[PDB]
């Protein structure tokens, strides 16, 4: 298919079945629901290329080759009517950027891009043109997409456009009323007084505004860019005060500057880390080294509401992909290293699984609901992270929507307009942590992406788009420019974020004190239509600002071209402060104005407002019964299991994560905070943690702030850290601003912890970020209708750690025990705005609170003296539902039961187990009972103290005053109750059977948990001998663009003795690097391409269709003693390249999990009988490996090779479940492979492939669970060192 197309032509080329059997029989009983007489549905992929020149036979025949990919489904003969869904015209889908790089890096220049859609071919053949309509709404994304009746339609999406010039708006020629008018026109927002500044800057100047330049200015001084909230002054009651929000955040840096090396002037706050090995490829030599310094620790935390509200998955990605940006770009250059991740939505009403505490209020057209918010957003956010490659290691999850009796009467408070919080730790070395100084000259580099016109003005500006490898490409270059050390090229660096390089450019010559010269015709563009303000000001992703010195382009050249990270230079810093964009194309000057003019201020704001003061109502307790309660506060998602923000994220690159959700045996989502360690070769480390308590700010805005900073040290709290003070803080504040009651509540709240409790604890506030318009209104039939959220503080706390194996968990141990409660509430046992309260549809009278300071210092100090005399066996706060959820959470995570007497915490037995009140639960041993008694009475807590019981082997969860039974059930129903919302959720997400699957297991109370045969010794080192001689053979550290996971791949081989060698796909290409003097290659895990094309494809067909570089291939694997390895996406890769492999005739493909979900699991392999010399000595072994992967599915041809595979004995892991059987179930079989099948060597073993992630796991701190008398090293280890052995 070949036809004209402007000065281009376009090849139509037919892709694979788009759709497994579920999604076309969900699409089918969507149809029958709306009344579609639709008999039935058949989708294809279908590939667009737009060519600049013609191919050749043998080029298209490459072209068709790289369009072949994905699950082998059955193709179908088109019949009935055909809807092609595409992207929208005048967009570019990441998946074009990513199809097209491939293209270009298999030789393919004549492609100019390739884009993709969706052909649906339907036979309904009595349907209306009005029910055709419904149809194609069915089938496309209204926001991003359009749907075409003919494939040759797809020609306008590559459409060429002439530029578009710039346009004045002639204040000299009409007065006033034409700023007037432009500021509607390009919807500015502007105020009156910077009207009225706009008008005279341009008097002043003799000559009219472009419109570029009213568009920047209107940025930069918006809200969301100024801060003004935060900086005005206050009058309350008629009184003004004394400070600005932002100045009573600063209080707490004042009052505690401990441990801080940066804050309030980056995009993120830097504290001390630990000394150790930070391990890297160093510049000259490409091998891995460890490199004995400081690593210090960079955290930052943002929002991306409003966005979301409108395209909830861009708006998710691009929460985490700008904050991402921002942890890179702080100081000269900084890296990433995990995430946190947040959402608050309204009510679920998850179809047939509504809860009776819900009602449908209506919402908003144009916004989504808090369903597609919770099922598209945790999407985003998780292909983000996993693309980019950072682990996502906590987070939470709040649902509200309810019509409350609050501070301004009855009234609708929810989240309409989510939270979508995204967040993160980074290291750092201490010579970059400040910014350097830009000399004049300096050149002007913009990092990342080619712009569109994306973020500009349904809500189309809304609208975002990620494209992670972008991003992980601009890391690397920013990994090698630190690496470099007092050589580090990086003057100063910042995130390009709202505003474009409108904001950008100038923020960064302005934080240097220079101007700057541009040129905007060396901006590199994807959009040729674009107008200078579109250019200038458009918010595409995946880009940062730079200033390097002249002399130094070289080498930033060099870098990046390695990376392929695309860059340009595109101005000059300049002495004079002034800003002056060129356009060398219309021979014009778009802007040209003096710094001060562009970034001066109107006045301040001055907040004039009243306290509002909700009156509680008493809970009615009508319909409470406490077994109703412990049933309904279970089905509350804030309560509920997590699984479905959890596993669709990576949990384990870098190697370094030490304690993740998931916890124990049986893999329960219950961890209070994430622990990373701070390098390869240390048990020093970071940890976070959150807190958020926002109902309670319906009945008082302080105390809400209070438990969210008490609740985040409660989540840290069992984890070793020592001095308070090494704890710092972001504050993020959410609230709608201007709404009753709100700012005099946000002001009482943002002093109550910025002038009180952080001070008084010793706690630092270094970082934080408001947005201040969380409400939705809109008309509902006749009548005007609100949704406003609750001031809602968000609180992370972040530490250095002292040593991360000494961490509890809320895994129970049945050993002879106590069970104490910390009751930091002292008996209040509030109510007020529980979970208990939400589910009876009720706010209540008064909520917790922080009761006594000095005891909550004590608590945590106690809690650091335990943890560090190793006196806990277990820790669980004490959060939302309660003491009920508490104890109720360790024994679904010991998998065990509980015998809890609560006589002595009040007569109102509900008041005592679903009080939100600090606190929690520790578990000690039995002989260790009266000495930690003790202790917490040295820190003052004895009345807090109560002793409530033991954890006992079997299913019984009971709760008992004196002789009476409050409340007692089998722990299995109780668990499986707390999983049903995570079911549901992935049950209409995911592969049903694959969810219910996972479901049903969780009520076989059997499940003895992950545990381990091993048949060998895990503490033999039997490379030791030759490590000791000195010598170090080669391994290439193979990695394409977008590969993730080859630093703790290198360190893997390094501690078996290897010399690790970072061999870029480039440096092959480039003739820098050649495999004859390598010994061992592995090919290393990731997201190259962003697997577009298929996981793996891109990289293998690079290799193929280059011949020198297929051949370099070739001759490695054929020569008779080399050794390699393929893990995740280097198996994916080489099972693409069989043809290179001798031995390799029987491989699989690896293909889409069954599931349709990314799986981020801890898994059951067993190691079976197959040549395969890295496994050697292992097989027969049972352990769990790190599974992060989406596309993991062994596919077979048939049967027959099937049996043929299996007959030949390649087959070297199998997943097992946890009664060591070979299993096809989900999740103990993560993706669906038959046979649990996850790794195959060839015949001679001297290539083995596998999708598990031992490199992940080898240090035995980095396993999620372990058997308690394991030493540093894992089981996984044995392969790296069965290298080295097997290389003499
Ligand atoms: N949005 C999310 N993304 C990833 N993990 C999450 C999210 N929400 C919650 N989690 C994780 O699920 C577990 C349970 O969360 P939650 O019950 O909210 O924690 P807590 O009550 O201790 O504050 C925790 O390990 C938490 O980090
Ligand atoms: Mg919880
Ligand atoms: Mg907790
Ligand atoms: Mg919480």
């Amino acid at each position: 298919g070949l036809v004209p197309r402007g000065s281009h032509m376009m090849e139509i080329l037919r892709g694979s079945p788009a759709l497994s059997a579920f999604r076309i029989n969900k699409l089918l009983a969507r149809f029958q629901a709306a009344n579609l007489q639709v008999h039935n549905i058949y989708a294809e992929y279908v590939h667009f290329a737009d060519l600049n020149a013609p191919l050749n036979d043998s080029e298209q025949a490459q072209l068709t080759r790289l369009l072949q990919y994905g699950p082998a489904l059955s193709s179908h003969t088109p019949a009935g009517k055909l809807l092609l869904v595409t992207p929208r015209p005048g967009t570019i889908s990441p998946w074009s950027s990513k199809a097209t790089d491939i293209a270009h890096n298999c030789g393919l220049q004549q492609v100019d891009r390739l884009e993709r859609g969706v052909a649906y071919y339907i036979e309904a053949s009595t349907l209306t043109a009005e029910q055709w309509r419904q149809v194609a709404a069915e089938l496309h994304d209204r926001m991003m997409e359009t749907v075409f009746s003919s494939l040759t339609d797809a020609e306008k999406l590559f459409i060429h456009h002439q530029p578009a010039p710039v346009s004045s708006v002639d204040l000299l020629g009409e007065g006033r009323q034409a700023l007037i008018d432009a500021n509607l026109r390009l919807g500015l927002a502007l105020a009156e007084d910077e009207i009225d500044y706009l008008q005279e800057a341009f008097t002043k100047l003799g000559r009219n505004p472009n419109d570029i330049e009213l568009y920047m200015f209107a940025q930069a001084n918006s809200e969301h860019c100024r801060h003004k909230i935060f900086n005005a002054d206050w009058i309350i009651d008629g009184k003004p005060q004394p400070k600005s929000l932002f100045k009573m955040i600063k209080n707490t840096f004042e009052t505690t500057p401990d441990y801080v090396l940066s804050a309030y002037k980056d995009n993120a706050a830097v504290m001390e880390g630990s000394a150790v090995g930070r391990y890297f490829a160093d510049h000259n030599t490409g091998r891995y080294d460890f490199h004995q310094e400081p690593a210090h620790i960079l955290m930052k935390v943002e929002t991306h509401n409003h966005p979301t509200a409108i395209s909830p998955w861009p708006g998710a990605a691009t929460g985490s992909g700008g904050e991402i940006r921002d942890e890179g770009a702080t100081g000269r250059g900084a890296k990433p290293k995990a995430g946190l991740v947040g959402f608050s939505v309204s009510n679920l009403r998850i179809p047939g699984f509504e809860q009776p505490w819900e009602e449908d209020f209506g919402k908003p057209e144009r916004i989504v609901t808090a369903l597609d918010i919770m099922t598209e957003g945790p999407l985003g956010g998780a292909a983000f992270n996993n693309e980019f490659g950072r682990p996502a290691l906590t987070g939470y999850f709040r649902t509200y929507e309810e019509k409350v009796n609050s501070h301004n009467g009855e009234e609708l408070r929810g989240y309409h307009k989510p939270i979508m919080l995204a967040g993160g730790i980074g290291n750092i070395r201490a010579d970059h942590v400040q910014k350097g100084e830009i000399v004049v000259g300096a050149k002007l580099i913009v990092l990342g992406g080619p712009a569109m016109n994306i973020g500009l003005g349904l809500d189309f500006a809304s609208v975002q788009r990620d494209n992670p490898e972008m991003e992980r490409r601009c890391q690397e270059v920013i990994d090698r420019c630190w690496q470099l050390g007092d050589a580090n090229p990086i003057l100063f660096i910042h995130d390009v974020g709202a505003g474009g390089l409108s904001n950008a450019m100038p923020e960064l010559v302005s934080d240097g004190g220079r101007g700057g010269k541009f040129e905007l015709r060396d901006i590199l563009s994807d959009e040729p239509g674009m107008s200078p303000l579109e250019i200038w000001c458009n918010e595409s992703q995946e880009r940062y600002v730079l200033a390097v010195a002249a002399d130094q382009l070289p080498l930033f050249d060099e870098l990046c071209k390695r990376e392929r990270a695309p860059y340009a230079v595109i101005g000059d810093a300049t002495e004079e402060q002034h800003l002056s964009l060129h356009d060398n194309h219309f021979d014009n000057q778009p802007i040209d104005l003096p710094l001060d003019v562009l970034l001066g201020k109107t006045p301040k704001m001055t907040r004039d407002v009243q306290t509002l003061k909700a009156k509680g109502d008493a809970l009615n307790r009508a319909d409470i019964t406490i077994a109703d309660a412990v049933k309904r506060v279970l089905h509350l998602p804030t309560v509920a299991e997590k699984t479905f923000l959890v596993t669709i994220g990576d949990r384990t690159v870098t190697g370094m994560v030490a304690r993740d959700q998931m916890v124990g045996p049986w893999q329960v989502p219950v961890a209070d905070c994430a622990v990373t360690t701070a390098s390869l070769d240390s048990y020093y480390g970071e940890a976070m943690s959150i807190g958020e308590r926002a109902p309670v700010a319906l009945l008082d805005f302080a105390a809400s702030a209070r438990l969210a900073v008490g609740e985040a040290l409660t989540n840290i709290a069992a984890t070793q850290i020592g001095d308070i003070k090494r704890i710092k803080l972001s504050a993020n504040w959410m609230a709608a601003a201007g709404h009753p009651g709100e700012d005099a509540g946000l002001y009482d709240a943002v002093k109550a912890v910025g002038e009180e409790l952080c001070p008084q604890l010793g706690l630092t506030i270094p970082v934080g970020k408001d947005s201040m318009s969380m409400k939705t209104r809109w008309q509902e039939g006749n009548e005007q209708r609100e949704m406003t959220s609750p001031l809602s503080l968000v609180i992370s706390a972040f530490a250095r750690v002292e040593d991360v194996r000494h961490t509890l968990t809320p895994q129970l141990s049945t050993e002879d025990n106590a069970l104490l409660l910390i009751d930091l509430g002292k008996g209040h046992n509030a109510l007020g705005a529980t979970a208990l309260a939400q589910v009876y549809r009720q706010l209540g009278d008064k909520p917790a609170d922080v009761r006594d300071v000095a005891q909550l210092k004590g608590f945590y100090d106690a809690m650091q003296a335990l943890v560090a005399a190793r006196k806990l066996l277990a820790w669980h706060d004490r959060s939302d539902g309660g003491l009920l959820v508490t104890l109720a959470e360790m024994a679904f995570a010991g998998h065990c039961g509980v015998q809890v007497d609560i006589a002595a915490l009040g007569d109102d037995h509900l008041a005592a187990l679903f009080n939100e009140e600090l606190g929690g639960v520790i578990q000690v041993r039995a002989e260790d009972r009266d000495a930690v008694e003790a202790l917490l009475a040295q820190y003052g807590l004895a009345d807090c103290v109560h002793y409530l019981g033991q954890a006992l082997a079997g299913d019984r969860f009971v709760i008992t005053a004196n002789d009476q039974t409050v409340f007692s059930e089998s722990r299995t129903t109780l668990r499986v109750w707390w999983a049903e919302t995570t079911w549901q959720m992935q049950r209409l997400r995911d592969n049903p059977q694959c969810a219910d699957q996972e479901h049903e297991a969780k009520a076989n109370d059997t499940d003895p948990g992950l545990n381990v045969k091993l048949s060998f010794d895990i503490n033999e080192d039997i490379a030791a001998p030759y490590i000791a001689t000195g010598a170090r053979p080669k391994v290439a550290v193979l990695r394409e663009q977008g590969v993730n996971s080859h630093v703790e791949m290198a360190a893997a081989f390094h501690r078996a003795g290897f010399d690790a060698i970072d061999v870029h796909m480039s440096d092959l290409l480039g003739g820098r690097i050649g495999l004859g003097n390598f010994h061992a290659l592995v090919a290393c895990g990731g997201f190259s391409y962003g697997d577009v094309l298929g996981a793996g494809e891109g990289w293998a067909k690079s290799i193929l269709f280059n011949h020198r570089v297929r051949d370099e291939f070739e001759t490695f694997f054929h020569r008779p003693q080399t050794l390699a390895l393929g893990v995740c996406n280097g198996c994916q890769m080489m099972s693409n390249l069989r043809e290179l492999i001798p031995g390799s005739e029987l491989w699989p493909r690896f293909v889409r999990n069954h599931s349709d979900r990314f799986e981020a699991r801890f898994s059951l392999v067993e190691v079976t009988q197959s040549p395969s010399l890295l496994l050697q000595g292992m097989v027969g072994s049972q352990m769990p490996i790190a599974v992060s992967h989406g596309e993991g599915r062994v596919e077979v041809r048939d049967d027959a090779h099937l049996a043929a595979l299996e007959s030949k004995g390649l087959v070297a892991l199998r997943y097992v479940d946890n009664f060591g059987k070979v299993t096809e179930t989900y999740p103990a079989n993560p993706n669906g492979s038959p046979n649990g099948i996850t790794a195959v060597t060839t015949e001679n073993g001297r290539v083995t492939i596998m999708m598990p992630h031992p490199e992940r796991v080898f240090r035995t701190v980095a396993n999620s669970w372990h058997p308690e008398n394991w030493g540093e090293d894992s089981p996984w280890m044995r392969i790296f060192r069965n290298a080295r052995k097997q290389l003499g």
